[PDB]
This record gives C-alpha cells, sequence and structure tokens, in this order.
C-alpha cells in the first residue's frame, strides 16, 4: 500500500504560497 503520495508531489507547496499570502496581510515581496 501506498500513502501521502501528494506530498511527495510540489503541488503541495504552489498551494501553500498562497495560502501564506492569503495569511500575509502585507503581502510584501520581500520578507
Amino acid at each position: 500500500m501506498n500513502n501521502n503520495e501528494l506530498t511527495s508531489l510540489p503541488l503541495a507547496e504552489r498551494k501553500r504560497l498562497l495560502e501564506l499570502a492569503k495569511a500575509a496581510k502585507l503581502s510584501r515581496q520581500h520578507y
């Protein structure tokens, strides 16, 4: 049996980049 195949992919991070953008109320390109 296999598991968390989606975590082995980069799409999970592409999703998070947007998530962090909504969270980051200042959306400053800089950190």
